[PDB]
């Protein structure tokens, strides 16, 4: 069958690609294990990343999830479980 590590891992990559797009960066040089604050997410860029995830998927996620999950690799697990992955 498929070589995939898990269903949620595809969404963890895609959330890191969305974050690199908001931060005007390459996903090849973004660290997905690093915090949003250390990656340089300002207040407006946090709201724009949350809005980009709400546009990408019908998950309806609120900006309070940035405090519950401090990295994109943690945050994407909620975006995956709300899609049933
Ligand atoms: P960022 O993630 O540091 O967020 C900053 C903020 C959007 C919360 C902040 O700039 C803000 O607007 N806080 C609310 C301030 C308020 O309600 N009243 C004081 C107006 S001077």
């Amino acid at each position: 069958g498929p070589g995939s590590a898990g269903r949620q891992e595809e969404i963890a990559e895609e959330v890191a690609r969305l974050l690199a797009g908001v931060l005007y960066l390459e996903p090849d040089r973004l660290d997905p294990e690093e915090t949003f604050l250390t990656l340089g997410v300002d207040s407006i860029l946090g709201v724009e990343f949350v809005a980009a995830v709400n546009a990408a998927y019908p998950v309806g996620v609120k900006a309070t999830a940035l405090y519950d999950h401090p990295t994109p690799a943690a945050f994407a697990r909620h975006i995956a479980e709300s899609l049933g992955a």
